[PDB]
């Protein structure tokens, strides 16, 4: 009827405006804070006036067609952003799908640095500014963050505060706080961008599919209609949220919530903890919940999927039906596995029957597909178990460096900020994931260098640089990981020219916090591969040992810049001649 008085009826005002704020800061990443609180207002206002009359004039008109209209008020639009105003001229859908596009993955912004001192001040006088602030902050960031869960974050951020502002030692109180906070949002920044880049890069198929595959590894007693139901249902949360319908994604996720919480006996023993919470903390929980215990009648499968002489019949007849079962199936009883790693084994199984359905004798055929997962299985195994190997020899740091040297090497058109940006979160899965009980290491790995890769990717989509990496990341979204993982030294590269400006250091980098000065070297690194591509990870850290040890010294002198003048350049020549 009023799809603004409904939305604003079904989230109550709070909510309602908090979703329009992100909404907002995420489609215009630029504008003051003030005049989003503002345009925020107005719609609020015109919800109200609608809730109350719903025959009013434009009440009845979609909500994209009010936030396309209200978003093309603000004021400055064509300097602010030259290349939106353009999006303005068009209708709905063709002017959402616009400021999609324009979206900005990277704008780069201010690093968010607790002042505890000064944030605790401003919280205090006015407790609303300083979250609707925060979301501000944190959705202009990242543009396609999930919406609900941020408000979730908020609250836990506003908890953050209000334990740490009466609180004795205030920042030793709050400085973790907000530092863990932060490595939340990373990681669910980064989950949700990979949901996102699957529809907008390979559609809901595959988004479904990735999707049963979790469910079922997540809920594995839950039945095949069950996890059908909640991932439809799911798939069209993500998909609002994606193309920017928050207030619609928000209201559809706890109708979900509400679903799967009268339903936990028939999903999962897990959910008890979750469904006892508020609405936020609960969908927060079930989005998070850890994966239920294998019931003890899962079915042996050679039966329906290997020995039925019908197969063919089955799969010509609803593939994505019977295919979808056995990826429910055989990813029930494998959370042992990766969620791509199961992908990959759905893909061969298909193929498989594809081929063995075209011979003359398809049960002979189809007889031994089972086995041909078998090398599908062993290889990411290695991979983690070699990775780890490294990890827990060298630590995070070279661990990363490794990392580092590794894609500089395959993809050297990359700026450097980006290539350490990359390696680091890359070093990051190591720590995460290395630490857990064996059988969760390949889960963990994969999964999380989906995300990684992932966010290579989404950066190389805003400025391409390098034919290898495109052709990874649009190629197959299931065989992105082994794709990236098979890259080697570029030959085509043409090494970088030096300037030994890149590789001299001066006296500031010592009052840089340790986390800092680590960046600014392994920069340095990414730029000494640049320069020398055929270095081995082996020269390459003995080079940068050099580095560091000049770094720690120089910082540690009377004289500190003299230190940095007088040793460097002869540092800087040396070095090239070890990475011949
Ligand atoms: C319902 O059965 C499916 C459907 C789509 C799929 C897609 C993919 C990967 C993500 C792809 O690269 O398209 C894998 C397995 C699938 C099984
Ligand atoms: C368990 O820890 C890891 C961490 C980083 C990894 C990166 C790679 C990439 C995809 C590579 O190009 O080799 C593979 C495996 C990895 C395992």
């Amino acid at each position: 009827k009023s799809e603004i008085a409904h939305r604003f009826n079904d989230l109550g005002e709070k909510h309602f405006k908090g979703l329009v704020l992100v909404a907002f800061s995420q489609y215009l990443q630029q504008c003051p804070f003030e005049d989003h609180v503002k345009l925020v207002n107005e719609v609020t206002e015109f919800a109200k006036k609608c809730a109350a009359d719903e025959s009013a004039e434009n009440c009845d008109k979609s909500l994209h067609t009010l936030f396309g209209d209200k978003l093309c008020t603000v004021a400055t639009l064509r300097a602010t952003y030259g290349e939106l105003a353009d999006c303005c001229e068009k209708q709905e859908p063709e002017r959402n799908e616009c400021f999609l596009t324009h979206k900005d993955d990277h704008p780069n912004l201010p690093k968010l640095k607790p002042e505890p001192d000064a944030q605790c001040a401003a919280f205090q006088e006015d407790p609303d500014k300083f979250l609707g602030k925060y979301l501000y902050e944190v959705a202009r960031r990242h543009p396609y963050f999930y919406g609900p869960e941020l408000l979730f974050h908020a609250e836990e951020y506003k908890a953050d505060f209000t334990e740490c502002c009466p609180a004795d030692d205030k920042l030793a109180c709050l400085i973790p706080k907000l530092d863990a906070l932060k490595e939340r949002i990373l990681l669910s920044s980064a989950k949700e961008r990979l949901k996102c880049s699957s529809f907008q890069n390979f559609g809901e198929r595959a988004v479904k599919a990735w999707s049963v595959a979790r469910l079922s590894q997540k809920f594995p007693k839950a039945d095949f209609a069950e996890v059908s139901k909640i991932v439809t249902d799911l798939t069209k949360v993500h998909k609002e949220c994606c193309h920017g319908d928050l207030l619609e994604c928000a209201d559809d996720r706890a109708d979900l919530a509400k679903y799967i919480c009268e339903h936990q006996d028939s999903i999962s023993g897990k959910l008890k903890a979750c469904c006892d919470k508020p609405l936020l903390q609960k969908s927060h929980c079930i989005a998070e919940v850890k994966e239920d215990d294998l019931p003890s009648d899962l079915p042996a499968l050679a039966a329906d999927f290997a020995e039925d002489k019908e197969i063919c019949k089955h799969y010509k007849d609803a593939k994505d039906v019977f295919l979808g079962t056995f990826l429910y199936e055989y990813s029930r009883r494998h959370p042992d596995y990766s969620v791509s790693l199961l992908l990959r084994i759905a893909k061969t199984y298909e193929a498989t029957l594809e081929k063995c359905c075209a011979e003359a004798d398809p049960p002979a055929c189809y007889r031994t597909v089972f086995d041909q997962f078998t090398p599908l299985v062993e290889e990411p195994k290695s991979l983690v178990k070699k990775n780890c190997d490294l990890f827990e020899e060298v630590g995070e740091y070279d661990f990363q460096n490794a990392l580092i040297v590794r894609y500089t090497k395959k993809a050297p058109q990359v700026s450097t900020p980006t290539l350490v940006e990359i390696g680091r979160t890359l070093g990051k899965v190591g720590s995460r994931c290395c630490k857990l009980p064996e059988s969760e290491r390949l889960p963990c790995s994969e999964n999380h260098l989906a995300l990684a890769l992932n966010r290579l990717c989404v950066l190389h989509e805003k400025t391409p640089v390098s034919e290898k990496i495109t052709k990874c990341c649009t190629d197959s979204l299931a065989e992105r990981r082994p794709c990236f993982s098979a890259l080697e030294l570029d030959e085509g590269y043409v090494p970088k020219e030096f300037k030994a400006e890149t590789f001299t250091f001066h006296a500031d980098i010592c009052t840089l916090p340790e986390d800092e000065k680590q960046i600014k070297k392994q920069s340095a690194l990414a730029e000494l591969v640049k320069h020398k591509p055929k270095a081995t990870k082996e020269q390459l850290k003995t080079v940068l040992g050099n580095f560091s040890a000049f770094v720690a010294k120089c910082c540690g002198r009377e004289d500190k810049e003299a230190c940095f003048a007088e040793e460097g350049p002869k540092l800087v020549a040396s070095s090239q001649l070890a990475l011949a």
